[PDB]
């Protein structure tokens, strides 16, 4: 399986499941919205948070724009279209030691599978 580090510090390393477009590289760029299926857990205890392929409602964002956790920016810049990746998410990269309301504690380190289906811009 394609795994790679993508900080220098291994704080974000993304292992692919499936391949997207490798042979044309096509790949999102910084301000487009992207559409993605992601599950997420914490690596700790295996509970899963969220998962958009439960609630069957592709999630959207604009991509390197920092609505997003810093860890998903960066995966999802390195993604091909219809990839799929498991990618571990260090907690500098995440919600550090603050944590994210009752699901997600301080200083987790967080697991999520992401499809990348598709990409635009205005
Ligand atoms: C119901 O489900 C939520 C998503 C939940 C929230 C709680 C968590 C566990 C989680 O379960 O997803 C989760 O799995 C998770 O950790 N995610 C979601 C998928 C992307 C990665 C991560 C994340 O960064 O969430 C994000 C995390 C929770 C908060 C951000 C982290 C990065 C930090 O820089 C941001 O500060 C600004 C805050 C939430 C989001 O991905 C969304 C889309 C973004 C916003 C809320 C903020 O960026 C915001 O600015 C204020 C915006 O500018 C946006 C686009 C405005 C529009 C109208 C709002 C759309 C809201 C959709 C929210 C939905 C689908």
């Amino acid at each position: 399986f394609e795994k790679v580090e993508l900080t220098a510090d291994g704080g974000v390393i993304k292992t692919i499941l499936k391949k997207g477009d490798e042979g044309e590289e096509n790949i999102p760029k910084k301000g487009n919205e992207v559409t993605v299926h992601y599950v997420g857990k914490l690596e700790s205890t295996g509970k899963v948070f969220d998962s958009s392929f439960d609630r069957n409602v592709p999630f959207k964002f604009h991509l390197e724009q920092g609505e997003v956790i810093k860890g998903w920016d960066i995966c999802v810049s390195s993604m091909r279209k219809n990839e799929k990746c498991l990618v571990r998410i260090e907690s500098m990269y995440g919600y550090g030691d603050e944590g994210c309301g009752e699901s997600i504690p301080g200083n987790s380190v967080l697991l999520f599978e992401i499809e990348l289906l598709s990409f635009r811009e205005l």
